[PDB]
């Protein structure tokens, strides 16, 4: 009703640091959603400046 993928599992809650996660309900796939601000392999670090 929403779309086609239920935000995330309720195991990999945590896909990232700061950065959310989608999930693949089509082929099971987690992913990192980062948001403009943040760095990182897993947006631990955050963007000095911007």
């Amino acid at each position: 009703v929403v779309s086609h993928f239920n935000d995330c599992p309720d195991s990999h809650t945590q896909f990232c640091f700061h950065g959310t996660c989608r999930f693949l309900v089509q082929e099971d796939k987690p992913a990192c959603v980062c948001h403009s601000g943040y760095v990182g392999a897993r947006c631990e670090h955050a963007d000095l400046l911007a």
